[PDB]
């Protein structure tokens, strides 16, 4: 069912995660971590302590398609575990430095086709699929984007709702 899942989106705010490789993607699918740019992570945990829920969708560069979504359960943190992220070029293991946790929601695709129906008033109400890494999304257009996703019954939200 998405009665779980409408409540754990419940006056979440949404953020536009955009990631060069798919390796990294799978990294964070695996270790239920994320790393960003010095920009987003600021705007990140700054975000953290506003909300019930942050929510990362996440989208590879050139996949045309989401990859999953994800809450964040801390803001970032340093040192400890050393993630081995494949760095792009131009991007150092300095600036993806600091490691947030993530919850998992669903880690199921959806094609950039299913949602372009969905425009963000923070983009200028541009089809979501476009923005840079951390734009940020409305509550109502990540609200719906998020109910498009197949249902990932891999995933118990009832631990997720305990975190809230
Ligand atoms: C584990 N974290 C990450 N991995 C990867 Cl592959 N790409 C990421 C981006 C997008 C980006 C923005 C500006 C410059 C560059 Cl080079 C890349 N943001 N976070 C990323």
């Amino acid at each position: 069912g998405t009665s779980k899942l409408k409540y754990v989106l419940q006056d979440a705010r949404f953020f536009l995660i955009k990631s060069n490789n798919h390796e990294n993607v799978s990294l964070a699918k695996a270790k239920g971590v994320w790393s960003t740019l010095p920009v987003n992570e600021k705007k990140l945990n700054l975000a953290f302590r506003s909300a019930r829920s942050v929510i990362l969708i996440f989208s590879v560069r050139e996949s045309g398609k989401f990859q999953g979504f994800a809450r964040l359960s801390s803001e970032s943190h340093h040192g400890g575990s050393p993630i081995h992220w494949v760095l792009p070029a131009g991007m150092s293991a300095k600036m993806l430095g600091g490691v947030f946790k993530i919850d998992w929601i669903c880690r199921r695709e959806l094609p950039f086709t299913k949602s372009a129906h969905l425009t963000n008033p923070w983009n200028e109400h541009k089809p979501v699929k476009i923005g840079r890494d951390g734009q940020e999304i409305e509550l109502e257009c990540g609200t719906q984007l998020c109910l498009l996703f197949p249902p990932d019954e891999s995933i118990d939200l009832y631990q997720v709702i305990h975190k809230m």
